[PDB]
């Protein structure tokens, strides 16, 4: 249909819960949440435009000496991305990798929305200005009793909203709850978030794939098989392209468009991959599923584990329900016993 | 005291009610409000950097032909500054000058916080880039029954938060409720509001005054008396300075600092002045009082009238409790009968 | 369907100064210290507007630093300029307010220009948060001599252009040249003082006087037996309004975009006015007479003054041809005995 | 107490190019089309990043505009550049991608430079929202002749500088000159490509190859019987990782700030590579060999190519001295029969 109108309007993130929220007859408590992170999708959004060199220590007021000499900004990100959560007065179990374990919230600033986020999708190789941003997750807190680190030990299948934050050039927060996916391209001129492509649905026939191809030898003859099919497509087909930003997001957000498919299991160096799942190989996985995007580990659906530790890691391979789920009959071609 | 610390923190506006709000054991409903205006203290904040010439029609997507040929942006301001209020789902009586009368809110997006604002402190003479911004007001809706235009007919004395928005260079939202005043200097780099001088208290001994001195002849021998005292300070004193931006804000925000005092009654041309009080000669008046700032009309305390019409206008003279209230014994020197 | 978004042939100051000097093979060295002056102004806007991430607000504590009575933003904003400029080499002589004695740029550079200015005049009135600005002229000199203070000593009728801005609701760099009055507005999207306000000439007999009537008893016989003239135009008709910003910078702005009577008479502390030739008289006033707006001092004029000190208070008095000629005629007639 | 806030002697690109050319009286005309090229890039960052107030998103409707397969941001971003540039006069010759045939700038201007470029290469990969960029070289020519296509036809070993940027997590304008590799980062606070990343040279034998292994069956004998070499370095040790951005621009970036093996071999649709001399080979590759990083094509090199068409696909293959020499040695040895 065609009628893309003129201005006098915007679509923030507040409105998304401010609106849908009451339609669910509630408190607007679920919302006390993500704004603090919305406020973050801009906060660090811009930190990297500067993160490069003469911008951080001194030239920004950085004095909370954290680390040995391998970082500080990263910690500074989450360093306000912590109490900000307390500033919402509704935080329960503030789940964060930065800390060995979470931090159980004080009697006062407590709710029933356990935020489980990665305060940084390993920006590390920030020296190139690649596609990175924020990460998060949450549960409507299943239990009741004095919240210990505990409950952040919950599957995405019983998690109604796990998510990231992509600052490419476009700071665009794709918010999604237990119903669909929706991106909020920000507007700095107005320091305001603005939705853009109303509702997302995972594509079905891609053409680019993601995993690390720099890694031939060590990989397995089951994954190093799905590989063959792209390179050497079998019944007279055309070779799958690829672009590996390296990132989980910057490749698992391409998936949100054109046609990408991450592949990343036990890299042999590591027994499961490189994503500390509970706020790594999950937020994305969840967002795709709502969108009708079949997420998984290759040997297990990413949203269905008994979280055997907070900072536990895991694999994720998702994209085209024909292409990413194609690996079933690849893992199922390599069938020896 | 001295300990002005380093970074890793910010003080928005959300937090002010998100925080104080629960300390009042409520819904966070009062807050669904002003964010939409917070979102505005930035929204138009920047409209004037452009408002000047090659920025508006076409070059911004302006097509909702309002007026004869004397404006459009102004209407465009409030043009989104309207439904934005509906986007909060808690709006009752959206009070706005732009319209002859308010607009009574539909059953759905209704609360118990009647927002009474001036969507524009007569920017008109925008051709100079002077000190202007937003305006507002609100009541915790006293009645109950089907809200007609009605209730926006309420005194500031039974109004717990009337306010403006000053974009000088510094977009700084001084929020205040029934308890004190607090300004939120924005940060565009993060499109985020940031409080600055914790708590305000009206000064007591100024040195600059505001009213229009271009107007000798028509003024009265009671106001054209307070005048004498400044020009010709009596018992061997020094002449009061002045700077009349022209604006109500840009002079009644100076009052918030250094030492100003607006004077502005029936300009004779008009029977009460030029401020359509209920969202003009009031927001400020109220903000000063909390701060221990004695507001008034000269012949009546600005926060105590039976609102004899929505768009009704009125006078306001406030500042130093010795200086602005000095007029009592001036109005009281000119005592004839 | 059709697509429309923005300007793709933008008129950058760089682009008018790169094509305006073509009247006679402009050499291509004017904009040298112009785009090099530029960056400074461009920058200083967010001083008053922003806080970086923390400015004077937070760093040590509320220490009683009463040993001086001048803000610190006054040297970081000055040096910056005195530093961005010398790098284009074109410098010759230097004179400011936030400095002392004539400082120069070695015969290891040098070009042909003598910019006389003030870092960001007003400063203090940014505390009351007014949208103030800054005066700043430049010189194309006649000298084989090594930069003595006697070199800057030239009246307005001998400059190349005068310039200033006002970081108010968008900075607008303003400069006067052989062809007239332009007005460059600033795009923050890219940080750009673009020509979006071409030529500018005011209204012949503008109904708006200008000055702080609070100084009533301080001015000489003219202005006074000249004030009520405007108060109630002897012609019985339209009396003058007043939007006297309060801060000198805009005292010239608003007026310009209109037509009014701004000025400064010799009072008590000012038996020679107070707004220095080299930085008030020759820039803004050179902008003015050249704008087609009469500019005055006291009895004499700015376009003809030679200081003893590069910091010599030369009065100022300006507006529309009729608006000010009336007054110089006031003087004419006020020759008295 | 002490006061600290920012830099007050900033190193503007304008300021390095205004002082770098002093090696021998730089004439002061280099930065002419440089600050005039500048504004364009400076601008184009918010194309991908912003939407003005509305871009392609909202204006008419989702009309099936399938008559073409190239975005519209491709001409507003091009023209803009081809328009900001001609205004400095210094132009000589013009060659792009988003245009056709040699377009020039009349003998009513002209200067000495021939900037060959692409408006914003990548475009499309901004839909998937990747932080892409743009290649754009410039020429200081040898010609008494009237601008024939035969004039641009010069290899890299005959330029004055090559340049590009990547509007990713802050645009960084990058340009190579007689003295080496710099890296100007962009301050949006004032819109400034400043020198905050001085000199830059990579790691000698960088453990990170570069290219889309998805193209496996498409490249010539070298890369292939060269791939597993890096997969498992014959030295048994450290195998190469891969952060192949996916988009050519950063395919040169990240690498640079590290050390890797980026390249492009002649495949099916590319029996002459695909990344044109005048805009891929001579800019970025001139940036490279001059960066101290071996740059290649196929058998021959970029620094020595003469096109039939100003749009002639010249392959590209580059990285660290050891990283690529191994490969040109691969060719050496791969002389075969
Ligand atoms: O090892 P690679 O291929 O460079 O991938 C980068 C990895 O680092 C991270 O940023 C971890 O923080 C992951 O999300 C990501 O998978
Ligand atoms: O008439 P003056 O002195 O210029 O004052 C401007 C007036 O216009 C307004 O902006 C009205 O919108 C008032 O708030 C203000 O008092
Ligand atoms: O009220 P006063 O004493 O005339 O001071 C205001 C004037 O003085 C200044 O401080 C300097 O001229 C300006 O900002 C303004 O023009
Ligand atoms: O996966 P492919 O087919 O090699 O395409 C990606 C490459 O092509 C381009 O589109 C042009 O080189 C670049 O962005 C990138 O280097």
């Amino acid at each position: 249909t065609d009628q893309a109108a003129f201005d006098t309007n915007i679509v923030t993130l507040t409105r998304f819960v401010m609106e849908q929220g009451r339609k669910a007859r509630g408190t607007g408590e679920m919302t006390q949440l993500l704004n603090s992170l919305c406020t973050a999708v801009k906060a660090i959004s811009t930190a990297v435009r500067k993160a490069g060199i003469a911008h951080l220590y001194g030239i920004a007021g950085s004095t909370n000496v954290t680390g040995d000499q391998v970082k500080k900004l990263d910690v500074l990100s989450n360093d306000l991305v912590i109490n900000v959560l307390k500033s919402s007065f509704a935080t329960c179990v503030l789940v964060t990798e930065e800390d060995k374990n979470a931090i159980i919230v004080e009697p006062e600033k407590r709710g029933k929305y356990v935020v489980c986020f990665d305060p940084l999708d390993g920006s590390s190789n920030i020296d190139c200005l690649v596609s990175i941003g924020t990460i998060f997750g949450i549960y409507r807190k299943n239990s009741t009793d004095e919240p210990s680190e505990k409950d952040a030990l919950q599957p995405g299948r019983n998690l109604v909203a796990a998510g990231y934050a992509l600052y490419g050039s476009a700071t665009m927060l794709v918010l999604a709850m237990v119903n669909g996916v929706n991106c909020f391209m920000l507007d700095p001129a107005i320091g305001e978030f603005i939705l853009v492509d109303r509702n997302v649905k995972i594509k079905k026939k891609g053409s680019i794939y993601s995993i690390n191809e720099g890694y031939a030898k060590e990989f397995d003859p089951a994954i190093t098989e799905y590989i063959q099919r792209k390179k050497f497509p079998p019944d007279n087909s055309a070779p799958y392209g690829a672009a590996y930003v390296g990132s989980m997001v910057a490749d698992v957000h391409r998936t949100l468009v054109y046609g990408g498919i991450f592949m990343y299991p036990a890299n042999k160096k590591s027994p499961k991959g490189k994503l500390r799942l509970l706020y790594e190989c999950n937020p994305m996985a969840y967002v795709m599923e709502k969108a009708g995007g079949l997420a998984t580990t290759g040997k297990e659906a990413v949203l269905d584990i008994v979280p055997t530790d907070i900072h536990q890691r895991a694999p994720i391979i998702l994209g085209s329900p024909e292409d990413v789920t194609e690996l079933l009959e690849i893992y199922q071609k390599h069938a020896a016993k």
